[PDB]
């Protein structure tokens, strides 16, 4: 192959090639509930709750399996009685603290009985909610990654965080089997070509089953791959066009067309379920190789013969034909009789235009956002410490008195 | 340019429809946040924000690590004996009876300080510590819900390095009101972007995760579309046909192409079919046969048809919600085996329509109307909520009652003791 | 068809045909939102949250079905008494601490009653609302699962399991209910997800999405079977001849042709067609593909290009004459009668073919690997030991019991007057 722009086609992205057919199976076991050990059982409410949630997830995909395996397979007397007064006025006082005792009672039994055990199950209520907020960003995250999975009893691809349970810390580890290039695990996820596809369910231990299928590529010597786009080219005053296929291939000294519409484009290269190469008549053959004077050319009549391509960062056309203009309607673009077509390229034109229709270079847009909401954390609500200090202060403070008054009543009492 | 005259020689080019080509991108950075800004003081929800960013390290770490790969690979006393002594020691005792109950006073407050101290020291930071944990609660539930709704919208664009489209809501982060503000750099019709929604035109890869903030930058590619001028694209479908009771059919591509004055074929292969027309990368037209082209213009005596001698050729075909077919060599029955719809040899093929006949009829074959099933819901299991009661108060009253009611009754009697006293 | 193999032609897996054209139209209300009844409005902003929510995921959908609809359309006695006021002064101290002390009571009381009840129970409240944004969190999460993909397009989409889970009851065969479908139908239409879902319409108000399902009704076509073929260069004395086919073939009755897939769904027992994708080949090959060799459109073989090897159920079939097919080892190598076209390599009989060098070797299966999450254990609420003080009140009763002895004891002193 050569540089038969002066023909009108134009050879591009050069690329190599690789077929699937290897591949290595590991299976994978999803497990969507925590063992879980909370001895009073508060998190026992919401235990049950999360796996509700999760047959609603789990069941369907069962039905499904099951159906897929279905269908497969009178003085002294005075100072007496003045006893007898006071000391029935300390007999009530008696009766009084009495009473205190057992106001005071009832209140420890109540904080006891009432205040310290709905504290706690407030607790064991909280400690069961916080297991809600892990189950349930366990569900998520479960979902989210294996969700496309779970969804279909067919293959599918894996994204990254699914491809994340394989290995430790190096992608390579993926294939326990055999080692692999960090190019070619590279080709696998642009790719897309591991593929997943759940093998079972267990409704008991709440587990799914998937079976990942890797794809080791075997790559070959000496194969090329190249992109095709061909426009009209004038030669003196005549237009003429040729149609070729898509793509071209080439096997060491060996040319032809190569048919990629079962095969996947990577980024150095194809990755084939077999070799995409077929051949292409001797005309195509002999004028893609350097004998131009074979080309199958047409004079084009119509308009639908395209006089324009589009190229790596760039417009290729027929200038004669076409009226290219290169920063404004204004500036037409000659080509010489040299060639056939101009490669009109974006450093030169900003806004190359064909025929009208401005072709101009990615334009940057005002930068987005996708952001939450601040949450400030309005803390617990406080309760002010209780405060008597100032009642028992005085309690102990007419007490000291009430000794003081005794400690003078005996030394008063001595009169020997 | 396409005469429909090309019926009656069955060969049905079903509806118009426009082509516009995509060459044109307005590349428009979007950074998602996957953790906001908290304030708390007192610090009551550091385990969550803690169990939270655990979690998005799992689902960003991967993502970080592929793009790596790819920047990689790309770039005693006496006792008393006379009645005075009888009265000294009798006042004795009761000295030390109230002092006893001053012994009992000093034990009570301290049992209340105790209670005082109970209460403060450890019934209110221990509610106050409930209402802490439960603020951390909150922040989970809120934490929790923003993954849930990050993971939907950008769920699947975090999770691969090929290029993948936007779903509406995350379109939703582009525009303010309109969504046409989703282009900055031009002006879009309302036309031009649901073509763009229709056909998941619009893009985006990612480009770098910053482990450290938190946050994902992804890029969008919203693509412009340039408008050919009058160019038109149409299916075509091709079915058996008699005349002169000989049965012809004409082998014709899918496409067909309308530019200008000129018609040719077109290969649509690598574009996407929109609602008011194609999106392709380049033109798709290629150019048909002398014959060909003829034949579908209008010269009927070029087409290039063919005897039918096997049953692989199609003697109907489904356009326009209806059949077409070829009733000579096929028995149309109308609305049920019992009516047969009849084609003179003079015509090409019979148009029926699910109008005139509800249930079409084709040799045994049924064709018949979308038939509306049982609606069916998917719907939440209602919820009630319980909130506790409240807990019945404390009563000491009663108690406290017949305490105070001594302590007048008590006065009382001093007050006589007093009297007594002061008769002397 | 036949046996063709001699000629390099391979006709792989043979399958049937169904056509889809009569589609079951069923319509899908989710609501996002469930009945709440919360008599003493704990969950209220737990509520407006989770709405301010569904709106950031609501909206969207909207603005993009207007959109669409905007497009489409000073002696012994007196001694004795200085001494008793005194025991009365001391008795009145003691008065006005148990007054005192009745207060201070009474206050601990309240406190209880107008701070730390009201305390507890709206802590409880708070949590009855927290416990409702679990439940709201875990539904938005179920349901964004299943529909997220349709809810964030407008263009029809495949329909999940999970998502077809509340079509049926039981049976999933419940899943139409206009008609009657074979197990084997509706697994074709799952290995397919031909069953597409569509957004309508979404109401801002109620919260609800309603969802068109289009459920395809398949008709079987009669003695249609349709299979793939692979070519291979062949050789046939010492020439190398190579015969290029349609990758797929048709047969209808007594008769074959091409087969048109491309608009075509495979699925398992059968491809499923928007319409017969058979068309007609030339004399010539028609007449090859079905025995009489003689007519088959050979080709010479001058170019690497042309396929010399081909993977076929589990195995390869190759010209082993014009590669160099090695059996379980590059030494090892595999020959091939002038007369056959082609030699069929198995791994059962080839546990590792090489077709020049190139190894196709049985799959190998790496270590099982785990997605399970960090086991959870709860450490119970915080648990507070009661308060003890009866230990300082019976030092109260018990000195009352002293005070009440010392009493009856100055009592009796007395009771002996005389
Ligand atoms: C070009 O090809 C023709 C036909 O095969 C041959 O006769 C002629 O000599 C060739 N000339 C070149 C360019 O080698
Ligand atoms: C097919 O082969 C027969 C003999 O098997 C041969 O006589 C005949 O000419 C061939 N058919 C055609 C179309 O000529």
């Amino acid at each position: 192959i050569t540089k038969l722009q002066h023909v009108g086609v134009l050879v591009n992205s050069p690329k190599g090639m690789k077929i699937s057919q290897n591949f290595e199976t590991r299976y994978l076991i999803l497990s969507l509930i925590p063992k879980i050990e909370d001895s009073n059982s508060c998190g026992d409410q919401q235990i049950k709750q999360y796996k509700r949630l999760l047959d609603r997830l789990i069941i369907p995909l069962y039905d499904g399996l099951r159906l897929q395996k279905d269908v497969i397979v009178s003085d002294i007397e005075k100072l007496k009685e003045a006893i007898r007064d006071t000391n029935k006025a300390v007999q009530s006082v008696q009766s009084s603290i009495g009473n205190l005792i057992v106001a005071i009672k009832s209140v420890q039994d109540y904080v006891n009985k009432e205040i310290v055990p709905s504290i706690a199950r407030l607790g064991c209520e909280a400690a069961g909610l916080q297991l809600g907020i892990a189950l349930t960003q366990h569900y998520s995250e479960l979902t989210n990654i294996f969700g496309d999975n779970i969804g279909s009893l067919q293959e599918k691809g894996i994204k990254l965080q699914g491809i994340a349970s394989l290995y430790r810390t190096n992608i390579t580890e993926i294939f326990t089997t055999s080692t692999v290039d960090k190019y070619d695990i590279y080709d696998l996820l642009f790719t897309e070509s591991i593929k997943v596809r759940v093998i079972d369910v267990d409704l008991n231990d709440y587990s799914i089953t998937l079976q990942v299928r890797l794809p080791l590529l075997t790559r070959l010597l000496n194969t090329q791959i190249y992109r095709v786009d061909s426009i009209s080219y004038n030669i003196q005053n005549r237009e003429w066009y040729i149609p070729l296929p898509s793509h071209i291939m080439t096997k060491g000294a060996f040319l032809g067309g190569a048919d990629v519409k079962e095969c996947i484009e990577a980024f150095s290269s194809y990755i084939c379920p077999s070799d995409p190469g077929f051949v292409l008549n001797h005309e195509m053959e002999s004028c893609l190789s350097g004998n131009i004077s074979q080309c199958p050319r047409t004079v084009v009549k119509s308009d639908i013969v395209p006089r324009y391509a589009f190229v790596n960062g760039g417009v290729v056309a027929n200038c004669i034909t076409t009226t290219c203009t290169c920063n404004g309607i204004g500036n037409r673009i000659n080509q010489p009789p040299d060639q056939g077509v101009k490669i009109i390229t974006h450093k030169e034109c900003n806004t190359i235009g064909i025929n009208g229709m401005l072709f101009n270079t990615n334009k940057e847009g005002t930068l987005a956002f996708y952001t939450p909401n601040d949450i400030t954390l309005n803390n617990s609500v406080a309760l002010d410490p209780i405060d008597i200090s100032i009642e028992l202060n005085k309690a102990k403070s007419d007490l000291e008195e009430s000794k003081e008054w005794i400690r003078r009543s005996n030394q008063k009492l001595d009169s020997i």
